[PDB]
RNA sequence: GAACUCGCUGUGAAGAUGCAGUGUACCCGCGGCAAGACGGAAAGACCCCGUGAACCUUUACUAUAGCUUGACACUGAACAU
């Protein structure tokens, strides 16, 4: 879905991106290991403050 | 069911101890033979019926477990076409 990004990703990512991202390539790789968050339109503003 | 519980011919729900005709027979036990009724091995074998029941078979009908087919979900990324 909509995940956003925040490390040295390949090419798709700039620290940083709106994506379409597929459920099963957010789960289990981008999600809890690092690299991403979904985007419920509150972590929006909270980890691009960090 | 009750009996004071004879044999013939004939009649009769059509094979009569009981009806009609006729013949015979003192009253009552006992031991036997099984011809009739009455039971038994019960014909729990033969047949029909019920818009009865039960199992069983199948290319009866309608379903279903199982097996099997595809879609979607669990299920992703890099390339090449």
């Amino acid at each position: 879905m909509q995940v956003i990004l925040l490390d040295k990703v390949a090419n798709l990512g700039s620290l940083g991106d709106q994506v379409n991202v597929k459920a099963g390539y957010a789960r289990n790789f981008l999600v809890p290991q690092g690299k991403a968050v979904p985007a419920t339109k509150k972590n929006i503003e909270f980890f691009e403050a960090r």
